[PDB]
């Protein structure tokens, strides 16, 4: 357990996977999302005394291949005797040795086994040398990106070195690293190294099961690039993940060069990404633009979230190809209605129930305007279905419009013929009655963007709602008596602090004849509850006092706290009250500049 | 001071670098070396209210046009004035303004600004065009390695953006980002943006003064690389730069390929660096393979501690190149003493001065074996310079041997014809009495390597050294006994306990007589003072017992602890004594196996 020269060797729990390392730092933690049991023991050459805490002593390096004995690659070792290895790696010179394990060997296929085992003067004798360098490299030589000739024919050995502290031959892990020997050093890696392949296009072309990828690449003019020289990590999906797709989709996509040019570049990282470097998950720029989310679940590679690699690994001269079960869509070759998620289900279940969905034609362009689902509460979904579909033809642009695009007083149109006003805030963005969420996305046809509640476009006026209602009464007659109903009637932006009929009730009506026969301090009084520009209160930012110039000249000062609006330190009873040419904040008592 | 959206503007201090952020993390430390002065004041918008802390009140936003005079850049507001930009970026739209800061515009070449003033229709609403993107971009929007079309015939903006948050549009670095604008946004950036060049190769031979480099480069064949697209870093060496080497130095890595090729290659980054990133040191590796260091100091640019750096920043469609005082030099193309450094003066100075350094040939490969400064005495220097040279020909090798090659057993020939053993342990490597330091070079004729002390190899043999001293008498007349003189007398490797005479005066005669007649305990006991191999204490790692087999059978344990060797927990007395073939340690009693 504790002590000097102990070493622990880690295996994530439901897997094979080992991590050995020494006692120096605490390396215990969860590795992909499992954790891990470990082995103690004396670290290979180091002893225990009696008495003694952990192993304080040690005892003299040995040559290649007894050290491959000492690291457990007994396996290993083995075949470099039958191969007559061993008495090169047993005299003069400095060797560096990628042992592969015993469970290594186990794993290699049976028939490359025996016939290594049938050959071992000539084909043996190659594969422990490409397994070798003829000098001594610990693990801080062996940099990333290096090309190491190896010791048959010069054949390349191609290093990773990652932040995480992995380090892979041809992808293959080291477990257990810079064992000195007296001439060289043993690497005990997790795999038996084979011929890399000619390129990751030679694969493509050769692989059958890719032959659905193989066509769209040559339709993208992507293929020629993964032929030439380079480092790439390409999630390749099979014809099973074309199949997956539904119906149409693959044929919209190949229809269409640029989503089919976009699909293939979204699968190609520009790096080698080998399987066993993935200890979390990560976020990888694909060559599309867009990032993908690279994890691991035990000994699962997932990507964004999904178990879907089942071979990996295939190593060739510019880089690694993971098979894959699903095709990695990108939003750039997504129909506008496909960039939808989970919060949107219901909105994008409506518009396709009421017969809204197949007016998003491929070759139009459009917004779709997606309230979450908790914006539809059950009275809304309880309202005849029809009423319904217009107001979701309230939350459809049949031009796109980009979140980067929208600009204060601009005026959508919507498919059922309504306009939407843009109100642009400082950490907000309303479009009338209702407030962006984060989340927008872009298509191949379209943008999306998320709101908190349902858009429903004003209908009645400034003038309409004061009317309408009775408690505003005198003040509405006070507006008339500015001459301010051709204002209320007219369209624009204004923001106006209603006071109802009890702050004048509080007056008692004398008030009212002694403000009578001022004819000018009326203009006043009546004009600071007038506002240039519409500011509802769910667009402010919580707590800052907004400080706006009223159309009489003093300022007025608006705070939302708690989804309350109070203006000038007093609660509204009522605010947002949304109008054609303004919006309205009821207001208990009369409001004065001080 | 304190409280909420207050804004913090530092100046890094000796410079005119200002950083401006809000007060949500600590910022605070120094930058490039040297510390800031900080000006506090309300993020621009917010403002205060009485007797409340910070600035908890704000202000409504404004177009774009407003927006730069909300932040400051009024010279870039009279400037969008002139040219009616205003009227555009005061409508309908969404822009981001790149808008240079007054002090830019203070900075910008008097006959530029000039001739902008006297073209306001078209040139100066071009190059503010220039700054422009139609559409609003925050700072998180704009990726590193972006090429972002701006306003003006579509001209390419590079973004970059660094983890350490800079963000630079053609290096120009973004000062106050994200200015929110009912139309846009706002950053202040720290410069006029300019056209950029064709590319690094054009700029190379448009520009005299990189005449030589230039020649180099096309010597090296590398000029062509620098022509095509990428994202290139070049540290351009004037013709001064190369006026500064030694006489003849330039002439020998031009007329070698590789010297040359290496040179060319480790002044060029595979990716971006603007001079504004950099805000403390870092290492980028080159194209030659190995890094260099980028640092700041204040406003000077420092590559490898130096500040080199004249002019920067010079923007080109396929990177970026910065003008340096010095030519860098890798160790790949230094002749081998190029790649001694401070604590190896004295010896590159002694082989300098004793007639040695002219036998290092270009055309040959070599080895120096060079002790550090610490290792001549007074006492070594005051000797004959002839036996000095002597010694100091005993550090030199014909061959180069790299730190990579060495193994146990190995043989070394000396420039003056002797032979040097080489002795590898697990964590370290000695050459006959001197074990090695880190700091091992390789150049292009050679390499170096460090070592703690000087380097004498042995001259008598173990039996030479055991009757040459008196204390050793009766010991001697054993190993005789039991016929080891052949042994002690012809080469080979081994480790001899040798008690004094002492150890026998505390048996005194008599038990050597009890011993006498047991014609095979003898063999025991004296064959237990003896272990195959040479194993000295200052190759062992301190505080570790190593468990070593005698020659006897039995184990016996060795720790070096505080420089002293003990044996079986005894102190020895001397240790370390060097023979031809083999070690002596000194021991003040018998040893026995127990
Ligand atoms: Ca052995
Ligand atoms: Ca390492
Ligand atoms: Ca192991
Ligand atoms: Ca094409
Ligand atoms: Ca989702
Ligand atoms: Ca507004
Ligand atoms: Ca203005
Ligand atoms: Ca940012
Ligand atoms: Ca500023
Ligand atoms: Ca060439
Ligand atoms: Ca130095
Ligand atoms: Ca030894
Ligand atoms: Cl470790
Ligand atoms: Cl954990
Ligand atoms: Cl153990
Ligand atoms: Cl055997
Ligand atoms: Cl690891
Ligand atoms: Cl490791
Ligand atoms: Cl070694
Ligand atoms: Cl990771
Ligand atoms: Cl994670
Ligand atoms: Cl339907
Ligand atoms: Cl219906
Ligand atoms: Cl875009
Ligand atoms: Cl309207
Ligand atoms: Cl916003
Ligand atoms: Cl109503
Ligand atoms: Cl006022
Ligand atoms: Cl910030
Ligand atoms: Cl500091
Ligand atoms: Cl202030
Ligand atoms: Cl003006
Ligand atoms: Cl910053
Ligand atoms: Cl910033
Ligand atoms: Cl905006
Ligand atoms: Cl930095
Ligand atoms: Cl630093
Ligand atoms: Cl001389
Ligand atoms: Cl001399
Ligand atoms: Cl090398
Ligand atoms: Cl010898
Ligand atoms: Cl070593
Ligand atoms: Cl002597
Ligand atoms: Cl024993
Ligand atoms: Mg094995
Ligand atoms: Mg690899
Ligand atoms: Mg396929
Ligand atoms: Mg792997
Ligand atoms: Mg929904
Ligand atoms: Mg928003
Ligand atoms: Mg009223
Ligand atoms: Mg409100
Ligand atoms: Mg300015
Ligand atoms: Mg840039
Ligand atoms: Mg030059
Ligand atoms: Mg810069
Ligand atoms: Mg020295
Ligand atoms: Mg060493
Ligand atoms: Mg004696
Ligand atoms: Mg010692
Ligand atoms: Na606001
Ligand atoms: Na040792
Ligand atoms: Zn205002
Ligand atoms: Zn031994």
């Amino acid at each position: 357990d504790q002590g000097p020269n102990v070493c622990a060797l880690q295996q994530i729990l439901g897997t094979k996977k080992k991590y050995f390392s020494t006692c120096k730092n605490w390396y215990k933690k969860s590795i992909c999302g499992q954790k891990t049991t470990v082995l103690y023991e004396c670290c290979p050459g180091y002893m225990r005394m009696e008495g003694m805490k952990g192993c304080p002593a040690v005892l003299p390096i040995d040559h290649v291949y007894g050290t491959l004995g000492i690291v457990g690659a007994t396996t290993t070792q083995r075949y470099s005797d039958a191969s007559k290895l061993r008495e090169e790696i047993e005299g003069k010179g400095s060797f560096t040795y990628f042992a592969p394990s015993n469970e290594a060997w186990d794993n290699l296929d049976s028939d490359i086994r025996r016939g290594l085992e049938s050959n071992v003067n000539v084909e043996l004798l190659n594969a422990l040398h490409s397994h070798m360098i003829n000098k001594r490299m610990l693990t801080k030589d062996l940099k990333n990106g290096m090309i190491i000739p190896s010791m048959y024919n010069n054949l390349g050995l191609f290093i990773n070195h990652y932040p995480n502290g992995v380090v892979t031959v041809n992808c293959a892990r080291i477990i257990h690293g810079n064992q000195i020997a007296t001439n060289g050093v043993v690497h005990v890696i997790d795999r038996v190294l084979t011929q890399i392949g000619t390129s990751i296009q030679d694969f493509i072309e050769a692989e059958d099961d890719l032959s659905s990828f193989r066509a769209a690449a040559i339709t993208s003019d992507i293929l020629e690039a993964l032929g030439r020289d380079g480092h790439f990590t390409l999630f390749a999906p099979t014809n099973e993940a074309f199949e997956k797709l539904p119906r149409g989709v693959l044929e919209r996509i190949m229809g269409d060069k640029v989503a089919s040019e976009a699909l293939m570049k979204y699968h190609i990282l520009n790096t080698l990404q080998c399987s066993e470097s993935i200890m979390g998950g990560a976020v990888f720029e694909t060559l599309e633009g867009n990032t993908i989310e690279i994890g691991c679940d035990g000994d699962s590679i997932t990507v964004n979230g999904i178990k879907m690699v089942n071979k990996k690994d295939i190593v060739t001269n510019n880089g690694v190809i993971h098979l894959i079960d699903q095709v990695l869509i990108p939003d750039s070759a997504k129909q506008v209605i496909e960039l939808a998620g989970k919060q949107q289900t219901t909105f994008t279940d409506l518009v396709a129930q009421l017969g809204l969905a197949s007016a998003l034609r491929p070759d139009g362009e459009y917004t779709l305007l997606a309230p979450v689902n908790n914006a539809f509460s059950d009275d809304t979904l309880s309202m005849d279905q029809r009423l319904l579909k217009l107001i979701l033809q309230n939350h459809i642009l049949k031009v796109k419009v980009g979140l980067n695009e929208l600009y204060n007083g601009q005026i959508l149109e919507t498919i059922g013929g309504k306009q939407l006003r843009v109100f642009v805030y400082r950490t907000a963005v309303c479009i009338e009655n209702s407030c962006m969420e984060k989340g927008s996305k872009q298509g191949r046809n379209g943008a999306i963007h998320i709101f908190r509640e349902i858009i429903k476009p004003a209908e009645k006026s400034l003038h309409e709602k004061l009317k309408q209602d009775k408690r505003f009464s005198t003040f509405l007659s006070l507006l008339e008596a500015a001459d301010l109903k051709e204002l209320l009637t007219q369209p624009g932006d204004w923001t106006l602090f209603v006071p109802t009929n009890d702050a004048f009730k509080g007056m008692t009506s004398e008030e009212k004849e002694i403000l009578i026969r001022d004819k000018n301090a009326l203009q006043n009084i009546i004009l600071y509850h007038l506002t240039p520009g519409v500011f509802i209160g769910k667009g402010f930012e919580p707590g800052v006092t907004n400080i706006l110039k009223t159309t009489q000249g003093s300022k007025i000062f608006l705070k939302e706290v708690n989804d309350t609006l109070l203006v000038n330190e007093l609660k509204s009873k009522e605010s947002d009250i949304m109008t054609t040419n303004g919006v309205i904040h009821v207001v208990d008592k009369l409001l004065y500049p001080a």
